């Protein structure tokens, strides 16, 4: 199967007067890929995807793709839909406009069956030739992707390679890779980076990478290298930024992590996401202050 | 305030060769007007408005609007979205197309903070002058819309009357009842419907009703004329449908019941939503009867 | 069957220089007594069980029943343990004191199924010949006796005649009423007592009502008389301090307000419990203010 | 700190005729002591403490030291209760009775706040002079030890060395390790033990080394020397009888598998545990056939 694996970015979405700020957009993307990222994660939960138009989504898309050309840097495009019909439509869009796979998310608010989960996916993979990997958060979907439909879609469709987990249950990544250890588990959960990795895991969806590219990026290369101790000594250092970056709703903490450094103009959302408290805010200060972060 | 209270029914969708049934959406109306029903739903969770077009949204506002005109009945209108550029926009449409007031899903996914949600709903009922009904399913949604955020929005603003709770959670509709008795609380969880209408609730928004309209209808028509004792019966006697109508997620189970019945021609669901599994498909069948089935 | 139900309080056991203070637990009864309270609680969880020597145990079950003797206040004693040996011991331990009926926790830490919890209740009923009311409150035991398991000892078991529930769901308190309607569901959650009493629960066993026992008494009165407009007006006066009696865990709040208003003389708890933090010492103190606590 | 750490053993504990099997105990001790683990802990969890009397608790602490005389092997008394007087007791008695340390569960269905814990746990450190293992299973006792107050009692406490966790958080090992990296975090979830002793973690205190010890023993000295690709892969063989030890509450499979295998003579347990359902007795036996029993 083609794959992509190593240190990945949840790239934020940068806004500036209501609408996407396309300049700061691959700016952002250029030091991600100075900073030893692997592969970058356009229009995803931590791009607030639900918020932007399609054509909005086309053009970070776009801008990722064109940034990445001439790097070794992948470009995993979000593409997921609780509609089978319109994720089965943004998968041939992310494939048309040069994208090397789509992320796609488990159907939210919905609640898909188990046997709905594996129609979905499989609709999904068949109508595209690059890779998918799946995602599961039910924190925020509302379902689960059980181990069996994760195994029986990775049997089954050839563009399906793993899963980007976000479900805090160690429990079933070890179930996961014990039972198809040839499947991608990609860890979308920064304060367990490395425990999936050395668990087996080949990559990670980063929210912290955001800020700490190279960081993300030194953890993750150390751990495939099976320089264990290198990767959790990293991962330790950043248990205190990871956590305080979920102090709120993700992405909150990190754009206005973002903002704080300089690395983005302003702090603005699309409702109903918004700035966070005025205490969140000087938390997510006050914990900044013990890492070095690059700037452009 | 001006409100829509009641019994009333989160319609199903009925789809015919993967498109809305438009005759038969219509004889389903009917149907509810007939058996007592105060007020119809178009394009809620049950209406499986996650995979309906904008354009099919209309319709089945528009059939719902047309079918109740010359009767009491009143159109509450599923008109939700995670982003709140949407959800504006969807409000406004629901009002143009006739809809007396609007039922707006708490954003799903995306996971808004409770400033968040307070400046969600403000700019949806600032945009229209028609009742808004919250809607709180946090099984689905990822998220919960506080007791306190939901008081604030009632007092502030005019066009929010109350909440639709679908949380299992008689402890928050005694809290929000006892701290702001003015607001409409209406049921979205039928096995509790008479717990919910016991404490002050004044409506159901219900999914058994597409079943057994009279039912529902004179449940609730019995618990607002405090007639508690035959509330409480019609109850207890439906809590086997109430509970086996969510065996799978809703509306699975429901359209299930529908074709059984024959009340529907085709149990057809769009993607990622699909038939039961045999097991449960038995089980809905066995449930069914000991209940009377009004027809047409 | 012979049943126990209305009103009841689960009596605190005050402490002094570390022993029951034995005329200030008489002194608490009989406030309970001339408050309309229909049957006691010795030695529940309320009463700090866990930590009560045996012989301790004996001498609050005894002054409960002394104090009670000539009046139509019973003596409902708790005598559960995790260890069916035990429990057996305890409830004929309890009969022999002169309890009307125990109250009898599901079994604690371990765990049992279903089966096991059947058998360690029909060893319970088939020891003595007074009224045993189970205890569901799986927060804090870690297993749920379902609703099949209760309605079950409640039909094979004489002196089995009800539950007392402390579990949030109120969907289950249809479920139990509907199959089964002739067991005295109690409640065992005081915010909530209104709702469980009004789908046909009889009684209460309450922590509130060591604090404002007139009230607690006074609705459940009301309810049960069917005047449930009353009954829910005092629920939901009642729902501020019955929040924040668990602002920490029972008994440690409730402790507080009685000390706090006079009726305890020392705020004296046994390890592992202690008393409140600073802030939840205050809170607890600013609510009771709104309240008017009976004297002796 | 005076640490005990490595391969340890959660100790069934066998009963014939409703009495302890106390030949067939020390038998299965000399059987874990041949297979490479390097403690036992007697009447733990698995050990069936709830159910035991004083006597036999003393007896089956007695039987573990005597049998360990001689070797290298440690034992670990199980020695807790939701009542601090006598968690203090039990572990003044372990201590006399020559266990090297004791694991001490935190409090259950008391509740106890973290001031309280703390407190209890002190209690405890301060009555002896032998190493004292903390034990969170929050599933089973309804509460938590939080990361700070274990830290906290780790730091306080000279003989308070770590905790056995069972709390299927692997976020929260990462927490306890990376902000109090001295202390000894102990794996008490088979299915997990590999990740756990991958983030640092020194043991295990399990229940499948009952029927696998030498699997067991040699997953956990793979880690330890970090050989992390062959502890990973027998954590992986093992995942299927992990998980099925516990398709009913613990001890029950595991007693039901010594028995199938032919270690223990009677599958005898006391109320409220009890046989497992016909199915599951099935399903333990089906996978059992997968692994290699050492014998006696
Ligand atoms: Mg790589
Ligand atoms: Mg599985
Ligand atoms: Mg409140
Ligand atoms: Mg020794
Ligand atoms: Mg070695």
């Amino acid at each position: 199967k083609n794959i992509i694996i190593g240190a990945m970015t949840a790239l934020i979405t940068p806004f500036k007067n209501g609408k996407v700020d396309e300049q700061s957009y691959a700016r952002l993307i250029k030091r991600q890929i100075e900073n030893g990222i692997d592969a970058v994660v356009p229009v995803g939960t931590t791009g607030e995807s639900a918020t932007l138009t399609h054509e909005e989504k086309r053009t970070c898309i776009e801008i990722a793709v064109e940034t990445c050309k001439g790097t070794k840097v992948k470009v995993l495009a979000g593409a997921g839909s609780n509609a089978t019909h319109e994720a089965v439509g943004l998968a041939k869009f992310a494939k048309e406009h040069g994208a090397d796979g789509i992320l796609s998310v488990a159907p939210y608010y919905n609640k898909p069956t188990q046997q709905g989960l594996y129609e979905h996916y499989k609709a999904i993979a068949q109508s595209v030739d690059i890779p998918v990997l799946l995602y599961n958060v039910p924190g925020r979907t509302g379902c689960e992707i059980s181990t069996d439909t994760i195994i029986k879609l990775f049997r089954d469709c050839e563009n399906i390679y793993g899963v980007k987990e976000a479900s805090g249950n160690i429990d079933k990544c070890v179930d996961l890779l014990a039972h198809e250890p040839r499947m991608m588990l990609i860890s979308g959960e920064d304060a367990i980076n490395y425990p999936i990795l050395s668990n087996g895991g080949k990559g990670v969806i980063s929210v912290t990478s955001n800020l700490l590219p190279d960081m993300i990026s030194a953890l993750t290369h150390f751990a495939l290298d099976e320089n264990y101790k290198e990767a959790k000594k990293i991962n330790d250092e950043l248990y205190n930024i990871n956590k305080i970056l979920f102090c709120e709703s993700n992405p909150i903490p990190i754009k206005t992590a973002m903002y704080l450094a300089g690395l983005i103009e302003s702090l603005e959302f699309r409702l109903p996401l918004c700035s966070p408290s005025k205490e969140n805010f000087a938390k997510i200060e006050e914990v900044m202050k013990k890492y070095k972060i690059k700037g452009f």
